[PDB]
């Protein structure tokens, strides 16, 4: 008999959630009415059944705290671990504005209707409370349908966030007036209703945020144990609402709030295949308690609540099911003048959606159970429930099921035009696609004799929405149209291959819509520049930081011990340790108000302050008389001076505030470049957004600049476009390229976290194509692959702020000097450093080329014949005068201070001439050049297919240049050879004897190519092997 009757009941109402959720499928009423009326049949049952009756008891008869611990923990967590978060802080003063401030008037309204024409003779209390319970919305329903029929973008965040947060704030609201009806305390001091309002509204968030920000931390450090990463998540979200809720007397449900959209925003820290999972497991739990509370609602409804409901009670029930319905324009009307200037605004018909899709939900319901388990045998319980189980049905019956009729009405259900016909073509595919497979299929001997009828109409895929200047305008049109539809392709070409964040992709995308409605508007950069504009405070704040602990003021053992880390780490942690004992004593002498505990921590404040005089006598006798120099020292010496001072004596009470005071503010010092890391990270993020945007951006650009010859006819058209793309590429790589100055360090954080993340993706890609072609046994792979996880995961614990390397580094990981220490030794004994100021030029068009320059410092444009462009720090110029001895082939001018690595052209031609080994010096930098030359022309003729440029760069990278003196022809293979570019001279056609120009690609036709040993060019040619 000891058995958990509980089970049967939680097992029971997944099956009828299932149940309904599979027959009303279909049908337009929500299953979660069905539920409703299984659990109103229950109800009846159980009181003239009395097994049944004893098997819902322990479940229907619930103790209401228990209710609210359990599920709405589950209900509010998963709500906010659903949002879209980076959509939610967009547009979070609009959400706010309505959810709190239309909470208030909705309930208050609310509340005098329930004072006024009901005749419950209520009070102001309770109708607050029932104002509140009526208050909170689910629509879960309305978000899902807006998802797929369209403006999802912004209104679908705008309800669930406003959902959210109305949730929320009507628990804490319900939370205070039921305490005032169920449990009042006559103190009502005036003063304490202020301390009381900040725990629950303003401690509430903070608590969350420090539950969150420590758990964030540890999922950060786990690697490889999937397992502790979900549990940390549910202990993280069931401790916060319980000890906020419990021992803090701190508003659970708003920690909780928090708590999930922290995570939600942080959740990279989360493992990729464990972040999956938790969002199905959190929705499944959330599911389940939907499920219980309404097959509750249905039990308890029937069973006590029905029994007392009167003739009238159905009229306030239409009544005030019309009232919340006008009640919730009102409001969002009236906040309508507010809302259109802070946000996005709010179209008339958008607020009609907002209006007639506020269903009421399971937070309602949880909140009336709660009355009705209180009131006892008061009627207000029953009639309580009554009301709340009857607008939630009629918002079910009604608002839920013509909401679909209505977005037709207002026209925002309707396909665009461009989606239609990207389903038109991606069905069409399709279905030419299978037609192929047919044929090969039938071809197969063990497969020839299958029933192709039925495998025809058993694998179809069915569409589911089935030269005057007046005329010249049309032709710019469509250029500018089909422009911006080739620049969102290029972006979510680069997202798919990981070189763009989803977060620039989404903003890019936005921009070109923008463009794309307005006439005659493109993508404007100083549109973009948003994205990596650095807001002051942060740079302020980092800079003032970094001045309070500039110890370069102060720069035969205590001096030597004094600048030991250990002797900082130690004494800093003595101190932290030293807060226990000034808490406990002083704890113990409060709870006093035995002696033997005070006096026996009045002497480990002696033996604490021993240690601190110690310490004192080291750093002095380290650094002598200049000791006091540093502020620092003074306040370390003015603690020391009370220690002397307090020692030795309100005599009692006023040691207490003077032992705090400074022992606790002398911790500072370990704290302030923790905060510096901080604002680092906040930089860090700010400024990784920016080059996504200001990166994809321009890769756009020079992608679609090759798309677009042959797209659009009109000349002066296409001479229109490639120069504003010119124009605003430019300036993004112009206003991009200074902030690495501004921010050296950081900007170098950024750069290796993507130069890592790319390498090892193309990493986990080998080990797939390994395992692809099976050379790699399945568990072999994937133990490999394990080990790729954890390095992808240690990167985003790398520090935001790395020091950039010094010239001496940049030498030796240059591309053609990595890994010959002896020819780095070579260059770096005679390479010599430059500096240059603004606006000085460097090198000029025509002028006989002198030496090669490494940029190590600063900013350089160049103007060649026209062709513009900058370089930054790491790029080399120069390379091409000294290969071959030509003039120079552009000028170099100094944006900014520039400092340069200069290696005169004499000593190129003895590094050249000395080191001659397998991996030439030669040869390399040759290969550099060529790279460089042939991505432009692989990507001009292969740019309309589906290749991005970091293909392109990685196909090229795996070629190699050919002798051409072994083998004087080089004959073009077609298996083992996939492409072939000239990068220097001039080749002869065997079958034709014509002359190939050095910059070209060579066509596919040539058979053979025949060269000459004429000195004064030598040729350089380009080929990539194939697999
Ligand atoms: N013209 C041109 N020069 C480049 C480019 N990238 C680097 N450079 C350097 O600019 C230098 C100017 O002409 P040089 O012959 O001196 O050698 C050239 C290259 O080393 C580029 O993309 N185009």
């Amino acid at each position: 008999a000891h058995a958990p009757k509980v089970i049967v009941f939680i097992s029971g109402s997944c099956l009828f959630g299932a149940i309904s959720r599979s027959l009303f499928k279909k049908l337009p009423i929500p299953y979660t009415v069905v539920l409703l009326i299984l659990g109103a049949i229950l109800g009846v049952v159980a009181s003239n059944v009395p097994l049944v009756e004893e098997h819902t008891r322990d479940v229907a008869h619930m103790d209401p705290h228990v209710l609210l611990q359990i599920f709405l923990p589950v209900l509010i967590f998963e709500s906010a671990f659903a949002m879209d978060v980076h959509t939610f802080m967009r547009s979070f003063s609009q959400v706010c504005i309505l959810a709190l401030f239309g909470l208030v008037v909705a309930s208050v309204l609310t509340a005098v209707l329930a004072m006024n024409l009901f005749n419950y003779n209520w009070n102001f209390s309770e109708a607050m409370m029932f104002g509140a319970i009526m208050s909170a919305t689910d629509p879960v329903a309305v978000v899902a349908l807006l998802k797929d029929l369209g403006a999802s973008k912004q209104l679908g965040t705008i309800i669930e966030g406003e959902s959210l947060l109305n949730d929320g704030c009507a628990i804490v609201i319900f939370n205070v007036f039921m305490k005032m009806v169920f449990f009042p305390q006559l103190t009502s001091t005036v003063g304490q209703n202020v301390l009381y309002f900040l725990q629950v509204a303003v401690a509430g968030p903070l608590w969350g945020y420090a539950v969150a920000k420590v758990t964030v931390f540890f999922l950060s450090h786990i690697f490889n144990d999937a397992l502790v990463e979900i549990t940390i998540t549910l202990a993280a979200t069931y401790l916060t609402y319980y000890i906020g809720d419990i021992w803090l007397e701190v508003s659970g449900v708003l920690a909780v709030v928090v708590l999930g959209l922290i995570v939600n925003a942080e959740k990279t820290s989360i493992s990729p295949e464990v972040e999956v999972f938790l969002h199905r497991f959190w929705e499944m739990l959330a599911y389940l308690a939907n499920t219980l509370i309404f097959m509750m609602v249905g039990v308890v409804v029937t069973q006590k609540a029905l029994v007392a409901v009167d003739k009238m009670d159905w009229f306030y029930l239409i009544i005030l099911y019309l009232a919340i319905t006008i009640i919730r324009g009102m409001v969002i009307s009236l906040f309508s003048p507010i809302l259109s200037r802070i946000g996005y605004g709010l179209t008339w018909r958008n607020a009609v959606i907002m209006t007639w899709g506020g269903l009421r939900g399971a937070v309602g319901l949880a909140l009336a159970l709660v009355v009705e388990n209180l009131a006892g045998n008061d009627v207000i319980g029953s009639k309580f429930l009554f009301h709340t189980a009857g607008i939630v049905v009629l918002t079910l019956v009604i608002n839920a099921t013509t909401i679909q009729t209505l977005l037709r009405i207002l026209g925002m259900s309707d396909i665009s035009i461009p989606k239609r016909l990207a389903m038109a073509g991606a069905v069409r595919r399709i279905h030419e696609g299978q037609n192929r497979t047919l044929n090969m299929l039938k071809s197969d001997r063990f497969l020839a004799d299958a029933d192709w009828d039925i495998a025809t109409a058993a694998c179809e895929i069915s569409d589911p929405y089935s030269p005057s200047p007046r005329e010249f305008a049309d032709m710019m049109e469509e250029a500018r149209l089909r422009m911006l539809k080739a620049e969102k392709i290029s972006y979510w070409k680069q997202f798919e291959h990981g070189m763009l964040a989803r977060e620039a992709l989404r903003l890019l995308v936005q921009h070109a819509e923008v463009a794309a409605d307005e006439k005659d508007q493109f993508i404007l950069v100083d549109d973009l520049k948003k994205s990596w504009q650095i807001k002051g405070i942060y740079p302020w704040l980092k800079r003032k930081l970094e001045d309070l602990i500039s110890e370069k003021k102060i720069a035969k053992l205590m001096y030597k011990i004094c600048h030991h880390m250990a002797f900082e780490v130690t004494i800093n942690i003595a101190i932290v340790l030293n807060i226990v004992p000034i808490i406990m004593e002083f704890v113990v002498q409060d709870k006093m108000a035995l002696q033997k505990i005070e006096d026996a921590l009045r002497i480990s404040n002696y033996v604490f302050f021993v240690i601190y005089a110690i310490e004192a006598i080291v750093k002095i006798l380290g650094l002598g008389r200049h000791y006091i120099v540093s502020h620092w020292n003074k306040f370390d010496a003015f603690i020391l001076v009370v220690a002397l001072v307090d020692i030795i004596i309100i005599k009692v009470v006023k040691l207490f505030r003077l032992l705090r005071g400074l022992r606790m503010l002398r911790l500072t010092k370990a704290l302030i470049p923790k905060l510096i890391l901080v604002v680092n990270g906040k930089i860090n993020n700010q400024l990784s957004l920016g080059y996504d945007v200001g990166k994809g951006y321009i890769i756009g650009e020079e992608e679609v600049g090759k798309i677009i010859d042959r797209m659009v006819d009109n000349k002066k058209i296409l001479r229109e476009l490639k120069h504003i793309s010119e124009t605003g590429r430019l300036q993004v790589v112009k206003e991009l390229g200074l902030l690495q100055r501004e921010h050296p360090g950081i900007a170098v954080s950024v750069k290796t976290r993507q130069a890592i993340r790319t390498i090892l993706n193309h990493s986990r890609e080998t080990i797939h194509e390994l395992q692809g072609a099976g050379l790699l046994d399945e568990m072999e792979a994937h133990k490999l692959e394990l080990t790729v996880e954890i390095k992808m995961k240690r990167l985003m614990n790398a520090p935001s702020s790395i020091p950039p390397p010094p010239p001496e580094n940049l030498l030796k990981n240059v591309s053609w000097l990595a890994g010959d220490m002896k020819l780095i030794d070579f260059i770096k004994a005679r390479a010599s450093l430059l500096h240059f100021d603004y606006g000085e030029v460097i090198v000029r068009e025509g002028d006989e080329s002198d030496g090669l320059f490494l940029i190590v410092s600063g900013l350089v444009k160049l103007y060649g014949k026209v062709f513009e462009d900058y370089l930054t720090v790491g790029n080399v110029i120069g390379e091409m005068g000294v290969l071959t001895k030509k003039p120079r082939n552009a000028t170099v001018t100094c944006e900014t201070t520039v400092q340069v690595y200069f290696i005169t052209a004499e000593d190129m031609n003895i590094a050249i001439d000395t080191f001659t080994l397998y991996p030439s010096l030669e040869y390399r930098l040759w290969r550099v050049v060529a790279i460089r030359i042939a991505t432009p022309l692989i990507m001009e003729q292969m740019a309309f297919q589906g290749w991005t440029q970091e293909k392109v760069k990685l196909h090229l990278e795996r070629g190699y240049l050919v002798d051409l003196a072994e083998s004087h022809f080089q004959f073009n293979i077609d298996a083992t050879l996939e492409d072939v570019i000239l990068i220097n001279g001039t080749a002869y056609n065997a079958h034709t004897r014509e002359e190939i120009r050095s910059p070209c690609l060579i066509s596919r036709t040539v058979h053979k190519l025949t060269f000459q040993y004429t000195a004064t060019e030598e040729p350089r040619l380009f080929v990539v092997r194939n697999a």
